[PDB]
């Protein structure tokens, strides 16, 4: 009863929903803090890239997963912005000074490699697949979830890391937030490095017309690429119309861009309409905490979605290091994370509005600053976002 010692192996069970970046990061952090986690994942089977900035990397290191970053992080050393017409350097500079101020190297990684490695680290045997949560209920003694397959599971703690379309989120919040279309469409994929495009150690972005085309190296001699185009949502466009779409959206753009359109494979290339969600002023309820996209859904414009989920997990584990008061721990988790992820969502949104011609004049002013940019201002801005993470 009331005299049970909750530190003993088996006395504290956390249920983690979602086996993506957040779910697996979370389970690893809790396990570090001596908590047993069962991880549940909706799909029976798994399935372009993210850049894990130094804040995410340090978190990965903290969680005992640093070897994955080191091994699979692409060689990112410098970045450039290029005029869309001439394909010429508006600005160019190295990221070394960023590695020095933040303590880590930035690590672009394929989403598929990152997914597999994290699974390998946690162990697939400890993940139950085909388990799609529909509902959680809590009472005095604990929390319970139900799955579509008719099964259920009970624990002391519930981690909702069930993604941008989180099914548990509404129970935590008391209402159902809706995705806001961000006003642009992203095409993304991988191609083999080919300097007829850009330097293999550089993050190169062509900007103009409220659009951009980006390349950055992941592992195994490869480029993560993407095109952004501001567009109404719902255009009749898929993998079969793809190369034609890109060809017209980027007509006139510098040869490297055209060579990219030719090089890519539409069947492996993704077309996603970008959304985010207005920040919540709550992340926890009783024994239940939102983690990752479930707790904050951002446009990918500053590359902090995945990083933020890793940050969440570090804080989660930290607040359970030396207490077994679940309600207090989750309150402190919320306390530490809520303003962070709100700022990250809003910063991403503003960057997005500037990048994609919400106000074409502000976007042109930004191009202007890119022509007059040494690298100091951008690096400062990046360090601000990174150093505001939990591991500073
Ligand atoms: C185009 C693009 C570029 C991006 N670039 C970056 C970047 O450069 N850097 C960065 O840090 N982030 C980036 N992100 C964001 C990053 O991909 C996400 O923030 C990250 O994957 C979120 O992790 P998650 O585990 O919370 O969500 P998810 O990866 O979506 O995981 C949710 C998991 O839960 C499962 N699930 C869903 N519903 C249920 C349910 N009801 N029951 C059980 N399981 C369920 C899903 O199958 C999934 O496995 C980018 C995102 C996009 C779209």
């Amino acid at each position: 009863s009331s005299g049970e010692n909750l530190y003993f192996q088996g006395h504290m069970k956390a249920i983690v929903i979602g086996a993506g970046i957040g779910g697996l990061s979370a389970a690893v952090a809790l396990k570090q803090s001596g908590i047993d986690c069962d991880v549940y994942e909706a799909v029976k089977e798994i399935k372009a890239a993210i850049s894990v900035w130094p804040n995410g990397v340090k978190c990965m290191a903290h969680l005992g997963m640093g070897d994955i970053m080191e091994t699979f992080g692409g060689p990112l050393r410098r970045m450039a912005y290029r005029d869309f017409r001439s394909g010429e350097n508006m600005t160019q500079f190295s990221l070394a000074p960023l590695i020095e101020r933040t303590g880590s190297r930035p690590c672009p990684v394929s989403r598929a490699e990152l997914q597999r490695e994290m699974l390998d680290y946690w162990g697939r045997d400890s993940v139950q697949f085909g388990k799609r949560v529909t509902r959680c209920e809590e009472d005095a003694d604990g929390v319970t979830v139900w799955f579509t397959d008719g099964s259920s599971a009970s624990g002391d703690l519930l981690i909702a890391a069930d993604g941008s379309h989180s099914a548990l989120r509404p129970w935590v919040l008391g209402f159902t937030p809706q995705r806001r279309y961000a006003g642009y469409v992203n095409w993304n994929g991988l191609v083999e490095i080919d300097e007829a495009l850009a330097p293999g150690d550089q993050w190169t972005t062509f900007v103009g017309e409220g659009k951009r085309v980006s390349l950055m190296p992941v592992s195994a001699g490869r480029f993560y690429f993407f095109f952004d185009v501001p567009l109404p949502a719902g255009l009749a466009e898929d993998r079969d119309t793809l190369r034609a779409d890109l060809s017209r959206y980027f007509a006139g753009w510098a040869p490297p861009v055209q060579k990219l359109i030719a090089a890519l494979d539409p069947q492996t290339t993704n077309r996603i309409e970008i959304h985010d969600i207005e920040p919540f002023s709550r992340l926890v309820r009783g024994r239940v905490a939102l983690l990752g996209d479930a707790g904050h859904s951002t446009t990918p414009d500053i590359g902090q979605g995945g990083c933020a989920a890793m940050e969440d997990a570090v804080v989660l584990g930290a607040v359970f290091r030396q207490t077994r008061d679940i309600a207090a721990a989750l309150r402190e988790y919320e306390a530490q994370r809520c303003d962070r992820v709100r700022d990250l969502v809003l910063k991403a949104r503003k960057r997005c509005d500037i990048t994609h011609g919400k106000d074409m004049q502000l976007t042109e002013a930004w191009y202007q600053e890119l022509r007059e940019e040494t690298g100091e201002r951008i690096i400062n801005g990046m360090c601000d976002t990174i150093l505001s993470g939990p591991l500073g």
